[PDB]
DNA sequence: TTTTTTTTTTT
């Protein structure tokens, strides 16, 4: 490896060369479409990538959710070009506790250890808060994610620095004082959504540099979504109702919502019942009512609603009402389904960028969708060729065997899906994992296996989340019994079921032995942004994302080399038959044998 | 040529 990049060496010998060229086309200026596999280290690419960027001079941005960050921190923690130039993290409020009100709760809970942590300045307890505070250089106290570990039920939400609490807490200032960390160093890591809050922010007229030369943006299929949430604005009733008690235009407010199964969406000013009355009336009554005396955690409830309001004031936004999982709730949302000023503008403020991401192309090195669904230039955006190991679908055998009966809500489709499910399930030597596009499919499956599976069975529902199956799946297989997970949603993309009790060695790994798909991951996405999308580009957006959300659900099989015995079960019939529809998901299916 | 997911951790 002569004249490699810094920190190439730990770089996998596959991803050389894609970081080759990455490197060149970013410090190039352009925007950059680098594909890889999960388990080909693109943590380490990153790294080399922007440790070589900074040592040119370059203030570099890595943007990452959260949960890589500890990976990115530890993959350049210790490459001496970074050590040289210094690596910071930019964190907001949401990472940060109420040194108040998470005492006052402890002693309510009687939780001795959370009390005692926060008496004497909630130091940080971890591992990964200690080292990060290491190799930031700052002491990141009242960390929520510290909080947690000394008492998991804690409410977060309730708990969570707020803008409104005081200057004086020490968490708010920790925070405000950690606004300059971008100063201090090289190499900047931050979620998307600091990133599009950021933009925003830059927009409207402090965290990050006015100008990134360099970005890297880790998982960056999600950074689109990350924008969509930022710039979404949505009211929530019930918990204002609650905090006004301890008006009547805003219970009118909601009598007329219920006037206009789809309720409202996407649709800006067309539909006005009562809605601007009603709204003008509630931007009143909400701002008007006096600061002092509204409780410290109260008047955060009336600014984030009066937000809500005052961005459906404008009518440059679409609106949305939706329902909460737990109960019947009224709920209006402000989106914007065009997010081309917001994105150009961070693009703008980019001399070289690199998306990386295990699901960018649509076909091939096709970029299109990402680069229309990103709003990338097309001027600066670079499409280079992914990374597709053999050994990503090498362990993997697909069975012949599916379901006749067509996916279509009925229960004649289920017990007959359940029918394979269970022969599966007997075969399996692990853990099984069959992914379902609906909670009516799920729950039409777990009446047809909760009676035959037993114990064995866990349901992803409104009252169970992909975390809670997820641990269940985990446990389950620890006290060696083989779960079967009647997974949807978050479980189709971004669970990581690669056993990590057996770190050093694959070839005994089977947390997850058989995946089985009940249907093609159509309809899977509704946001504004790509509803619009799909309005304007047809059933080619359609099909291409749910192809996408269909190869992620594929991915939960292999997470590494060298595992062994993994099988992979897709049943939907449409697969099987002449349908030229299905095509794609045919084609994605060629590259497993026998 | 199709169909209903609750991500994440910003102000």
């Amino acid at each position: 490896p002569a004249d490699a990049l810094p920190g190439e060496g730990a770089v996998r010998e596959v991803l050389r060369p894609l970081l080759k060229q990455a490197a060149e086309k970013t410090a190039a200026g352009k925007i950059v479409f680098a594909e890889a596999a999960t388990g080909t280290g693109k943590g380490r690419m990153i790294a080399s990538l922007a440790a070589a960027a900074a040592i040119k001079g370059d203030t570099v941005v890595v943007s990452a959710p959260l949960a890589v960050t500890w990976q990115l921190v530890n993959d350049m923690k210790d490459i001496p070009e970074v050590r040289r130039v210094g690596l910071t993290l930019s964190l907001g409020r949401p990472n940060f506790i109420s040194p108040q009100r998470t005492l006052e709760w402890a002693i309510d809970n009687e939780r001795a250890d959370l009390a005692a942590w926060i008496e004497g300045g909630g130091k940080p307890l971890s591992l990964r808060s200690m080292e990060t505070s290491k190799v930031i250089s700052h002491e990141l106290c009242w960390l929520l994610e510290d909080a947690l570990l000394l008492a998991e039920d804690l409410p977060a939400d309730s708990l969570l620095l707020t803008s409104e609490d005081p200057a004086d807490c020490p968490a708010q200032q920790l925070y405000v004082a950690m606004r300059s960390n971008y100063t201090e160093a090289g190499i900047i890591l931050c979620s998307h959504f600091m990133l599009a809050a950021h933009t925003r922010m830059m927009q409207m007229r402090l965290s990050l540099p006015h100008f990134i030369d360099t970005l890297i943006v880790d998982e960056a299929h999600l950074l689109e979504q990350a924008f969509a949430s930022v710039y979404t604005h949505t009211l929530r009733l019930r918990p204002l109702m609650r905090t006004i008690e301890g008006l009547d235009a805003l219970k009118e407010l909601f009598t007329q919502m219920q006037v206009a199964t789809n309720t409202s969406l996407n649709v800006p000013l067309s539909d006005v019942p009562e809605l601007i009355p009603a709204l003008k009336d509630t931007v009143k009554t909400l701002g008007a009512l006096p600061t002092k005396g509204m409780s410290r955690d109260a008047r955060s409830v009336i600014r984030i609603a009066t937000r809500a309001a005052n961005d459906a004031l404008s009518g440059h936004s679409r609106l949305r009402i939706e329902v909460t999982p737990v109960h019947s709730y009224p709920m209006l949302l402000s989106g914007r389904s065009n997010l081309q000023r917001a994105l150009l503008g961070l693009w703008n403020a980019t001399g070289g960028a690199t998306l990386v991401s295990a699901t960018l192309f649509t076909t091939g090195d096709n970029g299109s969708l990402t680069r229309w669904k990103l709003e990338v230039p097309t001027e600066r955006a670079a499409f280079l060729p992914p990374v597709h190991p053999a050994w990503t679908t090498a362990p993997v055998l697909l069975h012949k065997e599916f379901c006749a009966h067509e996916p279509d809500d009925s229960p004649e489709w289920a017990t007959e899906c359940a029918q394979t499910i269970q022969g599966v399930a007997s075969t399996a030597q692990g853990g099984t994992l069959v992914l379902c596009t609906s909670y009516q499919n799920t729950e039409l499956l777990a009446g047809r296996l909760g009676a035959a599976l037993g114990d064995r069975l866990i349901v992803q529902s409104k009252t169970s989340s992909a975390a809670t199956c997820l641990a269940q799946f985990k446990a389950k297989h620890k006290a060696g019994i083989r779960p079967v997970w009647l997974g949807l949603g978050a479980a189709w993309t971004g669970i990581d079921l690669s056993d990590h009790s057996l770190p050093d060695n694959p070839e005994l790994d089977r947390l997850l032995s058989d995946l089985v798909i009940t249907r093609i991951p159509v309809g899977q996405n509704r946001s504004l942004t790509h509803e619009r999308r799909t309005a304007i580009g047809g059933f080619r957006i359609i099909s291409q994302e749910a192809a996408w959300h269909f190869r992620q659900g594929l991915g939960r099989l292999v997470r590494r080399p060298g595992v062994t015995h993994k099988n992979l079960w897709v049943l939907d019939a449409r697969i099987y038959g002449g349908a030229a529809w299905v095509a794609p998901f045919r084609q994605i299916l060629d590259r497993y044998k026998k």
